[PDB]
DNA sequence: TGTGTCAAGTGGCTGT
DNA sequence: ACAGCCACTTGACACA
């Protein structure tokens, strides 16, 4: 039972989120689990921080 | 001296 | 029957 202790990407990790994301909006099963075998980091992790930035852009705009 | 942030988790509806 | 975003909160932690 892990106590979800928080986690952060390196900052060279986020930037190629940063990457997929500021370039396209939705990424596929394959796209999608590439950017998380080049920097590592696991398929559901990249997957979560793409649905993070779709509520955060939108919502600004609505603010 | 405590929140807001961050990422996850949660929780709830409609297509195909 | 199928499968999973889309938006609210928690659940640990970086901010100052």
């Amino acid at each position: 039972k892990k106590r979800k202790r928080r986690v952060l990407f390196t900052k060279a990790q986020t930037y190629e989120l940063e990457r997929r994301f500021r370039q396209q909006r939705y990424l596929s099963a394959p796209e999608r689990e590439h950017l998380a075998s080049l920097i590592r980091l696991t398929p559901t992790q990249v997957k979560i921080w793409f649905q993070n930035h779709r509520y955060k852009t939108k919502r600004a705009q609505n603010e």
